[PDB]
């Protein structure tokens, strides 16, 4: 159990640093890179003369370890004053099962919270969940695209694996309701996960198999399923086009060992332009630089597969390892619209000082969320670049279709279409089979 402890106001963190003893891989796209990008946030924001001067913003970041009962465990640190820091909001987390076990903590003492990733449609319930508040869209809209893609390539008799829990539960009966409109037959709907109630991920496999006029199946997953049922379907001999929602997105992890049975994928993430100035900050990181990240050195140990087999002083985060984690861009904007909501405040409540007035030293937590929290900035560094939230605190339904293939010896993700309201392709650009060269014996 490490923390990032650091200011005038205090901002709470939580990122999935660690995975599967259910703490002990990093994650380092969704949990390392998306820490530090809350970093260079916080340090934007405190050389920001326009955005929040007087007030300098401090932080305490925590790992969720990709588990709601450690996050809560966690989250318990956020409110043991109100039973040292005095949290303002929570940045947080990636996940919707720890973003709801969070949640239910947070709104008990007025705490705003905004997630960067957490896109279940149950945060949406703004009766349960009234201090939430997100930078993303609920998956009401990737339900509605992924349904949309099938409709146009006319993906009649499609099956559906979804994993338990909050985010692929709601996900697939949204995807349900989306493609019974649109006169879409489910083959076959499976669910995956931890409790007993769910078969095993080569019994699913047996159940898409044992229908065979299915080749389309669609995932609403979380990565470590997803990455366990790639697996089972490589043990099988079984080939199906999948169609997989965010939990997989355009990540190099899930395919890892197992490209040729995913090869033809097509994949969902939330629409993003990356932040080219963190490209910068990120690649600057290295572990005699970085003292401020406890988990960095385990990270580049891992990244770099070497102990600090010894690592080179020399190395470097580059264009050669290196690549801005898809979802960053809602990171930055989830801590800027958090520190936009307080400048408000701090506006009315102190307009003589840029300081932290007497009016402002007891914070107004549900004040803070539905009088403020609601506001409009054009994102930090064309038209749909304004940071803003609905009635229901959620982000603009805006997504990329991808598309998993070999470009030329190297497999990737390209981009092969958009969903705003209604859906674009680039047809000509999507390979749907492995350029696999002849057998003749
Ligand atoms: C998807 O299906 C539609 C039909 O629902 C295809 O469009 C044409 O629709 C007219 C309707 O009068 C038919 O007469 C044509 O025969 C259809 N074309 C074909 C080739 O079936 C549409 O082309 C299909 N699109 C894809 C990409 O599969
Ligand atoms: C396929 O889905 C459509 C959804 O609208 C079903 O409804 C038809 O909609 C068109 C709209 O242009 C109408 O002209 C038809 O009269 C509708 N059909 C009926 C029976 O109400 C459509 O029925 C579905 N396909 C089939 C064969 O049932
Ligand atoms: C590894 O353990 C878990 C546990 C729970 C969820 C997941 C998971 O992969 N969830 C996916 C879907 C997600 N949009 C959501 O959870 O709401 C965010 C997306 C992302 O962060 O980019 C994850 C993984
Ligand atoms: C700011 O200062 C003026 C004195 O010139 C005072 O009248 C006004 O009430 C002050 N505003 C607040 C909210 O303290
Ligand atoms: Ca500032």
């Amino acid at each position: 159990r490490r923390e990032i402890k650091i200011g005038d106001l205090v901002l709470g963190g939580l990122f999935p640093i660690n995975e599967k003893e259910e703490c002990g891989r990093i994650n380092e796209d969704r949990g390392i890179q998306r820490l530090e990008a809350m970093l260079f946030a916080i340090d934007e924001i405190n050389k920001d003369d326009y955005l929040l001067p007087g007030v300098k913003l401090g932080v305490h970041i925590l790992d969720t370890c990709s588990r709601d009962t450690y996050a809560l465990e966690q989250s318990l640190e956020f409110v043991r004053a109100s039973l040292p820091l005095l949290i303002a909001g929570v940045i947080g987390g990636s996940y919707s099962s720890v973003s709801i076990q969070v949640a239910n903590l947070l709104r008990l003492f007025q705490i705003p919270q905004i997630s960067y990733a957490s896109t279940s449609a149950k945060l949406s319930d703004k009766s349960r969940y009234d201090y939430f508040a997100r930078t993303v869209p609920p998956d009401f809209y990737q339900a509605k695209a992924m349904a949309e893609i099938l409709r146009f390539f006319n993906w009649t008799y499609v099956s559906t694996v979804a994993s338990e829990g909050d985010y692929g539960e709601t996900g697939i009966e949204a995807f349900e309701q989306e493609a019974r409109l649109r006169n879409i037959s489910i083959a076959t709907a499976e669910k995956v996960g931890r409790s007993n109630i769910r078969k095993s991920y080569d019994s699913v496999i047996r159940e898409l198999l044992q229908k065979p006029n299915a080749r389309v199946v669609v995932l609403f997953m979380r990565s470590d399923d997803s990455r366990e049922l790639i697996a089972a379907a490589s043990r099988a001999n079984a080939s199906f086009t999948w169609v997989a929602s965010d939990g997989w997105g355009a990540q190099e992890s899930i395919i890892k060992g197992s490209e040729h049975v995913a090869y033809g994928a097509i994949t969902l993430e939330l629409a993003s332009q990356p932040v080219r100035q963190f490209d910068r900050y990120f690649q600057s990181l290295n572990p005699y630089n970085n003292h401020r990240n406890p988990w960095f050195r385990d990270f580049w140990e891992q990244k770099f597969q070497c102990s600090l087999r010894v690592c080179d002083k020399h190395l470097a985060i580059d264009s050669s390892n290196y690549e801005q984690e898809s979802k960053i861009m809602f990171v930055v904007n989830a801590v800027y619209a958090m520190a936009h909501a307080l400048h408000k405040m701090q506006r009315t409540l102190c307009p003589n000082t840029t300081k932290l007035c007497d009016a402002m030293k007891i914070l107004d937590g549900k004040k803070l969320y539905k009088d403020y929290l609601l506001k409009i900035n054009f994102t930090a560094p064309d038209a749909d670049s304004i940071v803003k939230f609905d009635t229901f605190g959620d982000g603009m339904g805006r997504y990329n279709v991808f598309n998993f293939q070999n470009v030329g010896g190297k497999y990737s993700y390209l981009k092969v279409g958009h969903w705003a309201e209604t859906l674009s392709l680039d047809v000509n650009s999507i390979h749907w089979s492995r350029n696999s060269v002849p057998t003749s014996e």
